[PDB]
């Protein structure tokens, strides 16, 4: 199995973390979708990251059905997801916020970073902007209301938030003050101290 | 169950599709991201379609997330995906590939409209437009190797590459030339006409 993509973009590191927390052993190929756009497309002609290469060589791309298929390649006794309703709802619901905000985190950096100055939208960063907040906001209710376990072990939800706080404080720290989503904060910098996320670093 | 989102995005109709084809039944609110924001942001404060109000008041977002709970609900006899390895592994590309093409036409869209011609950027439009190409092209590729079944019923690799065609036809189409993509086009034509896509418009 082949990795594909920089573990700075949090989609890719999500999946990394996925792999080692399933026990799949693989190959990482650390190529930027932006900077070796060549060397990316000769693999997948869409440009996406992450991207899988399979043992027979078959391309998958979005980090989700990467895991759905990871998932599935390492059985049900490994899986990083509840099986119970009430549980795998509230899992996806926290992945999903998690995600939303690795989206908005990522859209800004794009905003800002792949035109100029001059082409830059104010309406469309307030609007992101307003948006990154509210996922941030609602996952800082449901770790305030319900806390997260922290036993060494890690389930979907618990990586996915992990890997998106760290990036966004690494990426857009500007919409962000200290002190500010302490659960979500404190959980991230939990798991951030963890063998399987120590040992796969975003920089 | 309720759905909330307009149909002519290809998350939610892929949403709306499934739901039908899993045959659990759900309220539609039809409600825009950008035409009524604040009433959108009332029900999910990140202001994201597809969302889903579960039964109990719980809300999901992202349409494969939300698609994983629904086929979760539904059972194993009413999955839209297939189990065994290399069949769920080809699904999983399918669909990768039609939602990589939902994201690059939504994203020209978004250049297109939410700023005004000043602001839109050449670069990222071209760019984005290569890879919507790519995307349609490795579909393509698939389905001249294997074709998808056309007997009435649909895995989620079929709901979602008809509807992100249909979407890109109907949103970017100026980025098409007609002889283009005929199994997918060909599919896509089968698939809505359909009881269920023609009882789900986009
Ligand atoms: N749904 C995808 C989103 C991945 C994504 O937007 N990746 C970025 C890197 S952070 C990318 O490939 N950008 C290249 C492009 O869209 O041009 C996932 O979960 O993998």
């Amino acid at each position: 199995l082949k990795l594909i993509g920089m573990l700075d973009s949090p989609y890719v590191r999500r999946v990394a973390i996925s792999l080692k927390s399933l026990g799949l052993p693989f190959e990482h190929h650390s190529l930027s979708v932006f900077s070796t756009f060549e060397q990316f497309k000769a693999i997948n002609p869409v440009v996406k990251a992450p991207t899988l290469v399979c043992e027979g060589g078959e391309v998958l791309m979005d980090s989700s059905l990467i895991i759905d298929y990871l998932e599935t390649l390492a059985g049900p006794q490994r899986s990083l997801m509840p099986t119970a309703l009430p549980q795998r709802l509230r899992e996806l619901r926290l992945v999903g916020l998690a995600l939303a905000a690795c989206e908005k985190s990522v859209q800004i950096v794009y905003e800002r970073n792949l035109r100029p100055a001059e082409k830059q939208h104010g309406p469309w960063l307030e609007r992101v902007g307003g948006q990154l907040q509210a996922a941030y906001g609602e996952l800082e209710q449901e770790l305030q209301k319900q806390p997260l376990p922290r036993d060494g072990s890690l389930g979907q939800a618990g990586i996915s938030l992990a890997v998106a706080w760290s990036f966004s404080q690494m990426m857009v720290a500007d919409q962000f003050n200290p002190g500010q989503f302490p659960a979500v904060r404190g959980f991230a910098e939990y798991a951030e101290q963890l063998p399987v996320f120590l040992a796969t670093p975003a920089t």
